[PDB]
């Protein structure tokens, strides 16, 4: 099963993107 899988890495990307966006917000 890939596709269901590709489903869960797509929202892991999106949590990282996330967490970037905190540690601007801090610096900026």
């Amino acid at each position: 099963s890939d596709a269901a899988a590709r489903v869960t890495a797509i929202l892991s990307s999106l949590t990282v993107t996330q967490l970037l966006r905190r540690l601007h917000q801090w610096i900026s």
